[PDB]
């Protein structure tokens, strides 16, 4: 079964970044999975490859 990028491919860290996290993001998929990064992800852990959506 398809492995994710994992939270270090994606440039996290462990707290938002200003307006930017988890949580609902613009790819976040509750209670701790995430549509660009790997399971467990925490819901403010904010990665540099998420969606640059408005
Ligand atoms: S794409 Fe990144 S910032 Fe967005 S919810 Fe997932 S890990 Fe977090």
């Amino acid at each position: 079964v398809t492995k994710k990028a994992s939270h270090k491919d994606a440039g996290y860290q462990e707290s938002p970044n200003g307006a930017k996290r988890c949580g609902t993001c613009r790819q976040f998929r509750p209670p701790s999975s995430c549509i660009t990064v790997e399971s467990p992800i925490s819901e403010n852990g904010w990665c540099r490859l998420y969606a640059g959506k408005a």
